[PDB]
């Protein structure tokens, strides 16, 4: 049996999880949090360490642990099950991608289509919007926005960006609170993320729903796609069932099972989700490397500039 560190949604993991057990009768305890927190929880443990695989929602925490020696190297056949132009690649071969949640941008189709919407992400922080575009600055995903903004066109465009949208749109406190607010009629569109509205569709019923998404691609900022992966760790005493678990969340059976309760776009290319989700590559989300700690730092600081915190 094995003890599990997930920094996922405690739905999507606990599919994974009981799936798995029912495909080998492996038992896997969970222990969820931040993705942060079990990081760090694992880098004071260290050699004795009870985590065994650490399922992580964000890349930076693989990273520094992979920066740390603390994960195990990953058989090939298991890191190339996902493997596509643009996944994240492990360069010691010590984690492997998943799966990815894209930014979105959700409007009220009683008022719009998609000929009124824009081809950029950037251009809703204008006067053609004032109040008709809604945001979270207080989002993870709203700072990693800024931070990819900042690496794909150059901090003046990001803090143009953050500027112009607290003189027009409108801030929400959470990401659901925007799209309910979209759905309400309060508020033309909204900057969200994709897998909190397909939730909302499938539990009331698509056509009970007002709202729509829309997605930028053309390697936009606003396509910013964030991954998800898995990894196991040096001190794993069932390093044996540590990896065959993090082979099946590469593995189709996995992906199918994540899929069946979670919006997330799969990377495995030979799963087809329950969700209407294009495949992740259609998505044309730009590249862009892992976010670091003085990123997140300029991010918000940036925020503190344009004057949302």
């Amino acid at each position: 049996d094995i003890t599990v560190y997930n920094g996922q949604h405690k739905e999507a993991a606990q599919a994974v999880a009981d799936a798995f057990t029912r495909a080998t009768g492996i038992k896997v305890k969970l222990n969820s949090a931040k993705g942060d927190q079990l990081a760090g929880q694992i880098k004071e443990e260290g050699s004795r360490s009870p985590a065994d695989v650490f399922y992580s929602e964000q890349i930076p925490a693989l990273a520094t642990l992979s920066a740390a020696n603390l994960l195990e190297p990953l058989p090939a056949s298991t890191i190339n099950e996902t493997r596509g132009k643009g996944v994240p690649v492990a360069a010691k071969k010590d984690w492997v991608a998943l799966s990815g949640r894209s930014r979105v941008v959700v409007y009220d189709t009683r008022k719009l289509s998609e000929k009124d919407l824009e081809k950029s992400v950037l251009n809703y922080a204008t006067p053609k919007w004032k109040n008709r575009i809604g945001y979270v600055p207080t989002s993870g995903a709203f700072l990693e926005q800024i931070v990819a903004i900042v690496k794909l066109k150059g901090e003046a465009a990001a803090l143009k960006w953050l500027k112009g949208l607290k003189e027009y749109g409108k801030p929400y406190a959470k990401n659901s609170v925007a799209l309910q607010a979209v759905e309400n009629g309060e508020i033309d569109a909204a900057l969200i993320n994709n897998y909190y509205w397909h939730a909302f569709a499938r539990e009331k019923g698509v056509q009970n729903v007002h709202t729509r998404l829309n997605f930028v691609r053309h390697r936009d900022p606003g396509a910013l796609v964030t991954y998800s992966g898995a990894a196991v760790l040096k001190s794993s005493q069932n390093k044996d069932e540590a990896k065959k678990f993090v082979a099946f969340l590469a593995g189709k059976e996995g992906q199918r099972a994540l899929t069946a309760v979670r919006a997330e776009y799969p990377l495995n290319p030979h799963v087809v989700s329950t969700f209407n989700l294009e495949p992740i590559a259609k998505l044309e989300a730009p590249q862009v490397s892992a976010t670091t700690v003085s990123e997140k730092e300029h991010a918000t600081r940036l925020l503190e500039q344009a004057g949302m915190k």
